[PDB]
DNA sequence: GCGTGAGCTAATCTATGTGAGACTGATGTTAACCCTAACCC
């Protein structure tokens, strides 16, 4: 929600001693998402994807940027719990940048060796919740 | 007829450990083939 999301939470995965500040990241991601209750012109639908999912400073890419971070692979799991249930808003017909987010979720599936009921079974509800609300563009999913 | 919130107990769920089944390769053992102390015709 707040534009300062990059400044506040991209700093977290830059410093050493990743043991700790995972709860700080959890507080940041709860604050950015408590604002999701508003429904009058959010104007952040196209903003989040370029910020939380982009290959440059996204958060789903913070699995390829989390592989070496074993201490930040279960903490990453715990923050991405809420980061992946963030999609829980079935009141929009918008489908921007869903094509690449599909394979991003596929990568999230084929990345984590553990938390198999915590990172998976938490992803791939984009399928059957977000996707298959489709067959209007349907370029690559099937 | 039916929503909606609280507490609970059932159901996980991964980390770690242990054993059963399949497998693989180094090894030593038995064995085919031949040579050798020694004598003595």
């Amino acid at each position: 929600g707040v534009r300062c999301s990059l400044l506040r939470l991209q700093e977290t995965l830059s410093a050493a001693d990743r043991c700790g500040a995972a709860l700080a990241g959890h507080q940041l991601i709860r604050g950015l998402g408590q604002e999701c209750v508003l429904s009058s012109s959010p104007a952040v639908l196209a903003l989040q994807t370029s910020l939380v999912f982009s290959r440059d400073f996204g958060l789903l890419v913070f699995v390829r940027k989390s592989l070496n971070s074993i201490e930040f692979r279960e903490c990453r799991e715990e923050i991405l719990k809420f980061l992946c249930i963030f999609l829980e808003k079935m009141g929009q017909k918008i489908a921007p940048y869903s094509v690449e987010i599909k394979n991003t979720c596929t990568s999230v599936y084929t990345k984590d060796r553990a938390a198999k009921c915590k990172i998976p079974a938490l992803d791939l509800l984009i399928k059957l919740l977000q996707t298959f609300r489709s067959s209007r563009l349907m370029d690559e999913f099937k």
